[PDB]
């Protein structure tokens, strides 16, 4: 398929967590304003994540959706927390096309298959955190916090026999930093599965996009170099297909 771009939306009781620099807004922290923009000017898929407190989470989440279901029409992700299939049935009923699962699902790996059952293996997505240690890929959950001792080669593998449909492999190694993605990553992966692999982290010009195609990424996906306008997303997907890329243009 075409390779296709993601913007990363993090939330935060029901807004984006450090706003955005689109003076042209009402709002520029609605996270339904926002994403309704990167829609407009060419982003392909919109990811939404969300971090806010226990008790108001589950209802500010599917709220969310409901509202960005009303006004976007591209598909669209969120993940966060969710760590059973009632609540990620809750979210796709509700609007989502798709669930972003990671710790749950190292912990319970029939979480995939259970979800993939009733919504399909493209309603899942796991999100692969990983870092290198003693020379190898290893696994991370709970935000980074929790070496697993589970290799990358090995969870890929599981990932797609259980039903996913998609990988995020978000390289903990370039969390914060603009220096690219972690491309030795990806190539490391892309041998192991047939399954689309999404690159996250890292990102920091519109070339370590290039970079992360020739990787064998099926998707790029990045949050604040688009929030904050170090790259323009219609000059990122001009930039692509310039240089041989196939993503969609207007
Ligand atoms: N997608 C995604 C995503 C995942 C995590 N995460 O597994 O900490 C954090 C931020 C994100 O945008």
């Amino acid at each position: 398929l075409a390779k296709r771009i993601d913007a990363a939306l993090i939330m935060k009781d029901g807004r984006v967590v450090k706003g955005s620099n689109f003076e042209n807004l009402r709002d520029s922290g609605d996270p339904v304003e926002l994403g309704k923009f990167y829609s407009e000017i060419g982003i392909d898929e919109l990811s939404f994540w969300d971090i806010t407190a226990s008790v108001e989470k589950r209802k500010t989440m599917l709220e969310l959706v409901e509202k960005v279901a009303e006004q976007i029409d591209i598909p669209f992700t969120v993940g966060g927390g969710i760590h059973d299939f009632e609540t990620a049935s809750e979210l796709i009923l509700r609007g989502a096309d798709k669930v972003e699962i990671n710790t749950a699902a190292v912990e319970n790996p029939s979480l995939i298959t259970q979800i993939a059952q009733t919504f399909g293996s493209q309603a899942v997505v796991v999100y692969i955190a990983a870092k290198r240690v003693d020379g190898e890929f290893m696994v991370f959950t709970y935000s980074g916090k929790k070496n697993t001792g589970i290799l990358l080669r090995d969870w890929v593998v599981e990932v797609e026999k259980r039903g996913a449909g998609e990988i995020v492999l978000g390289s903990i190694d370039r969390l914060g930093t603009k220096s690219g993605y972690d491309t030795e990553m990806i190539r490391f992966v892309r041998p192991l599965t047939t399954l689309p692999i999404i690159a996250h982290r890292g990102a920091g010009k519109m070339e370590h996009f290039l970079e992360a195609f020739l990787a064998g990424a099926d998707a790029a996906k990045a949050d604040s170099v688009f929030h904050f306008r170090e790259i323009d997303v219609r000059e990122l997907k001009e930039y692509l297909k310039k240089h041989g890329v196939n993503v969609r243009l207007e």
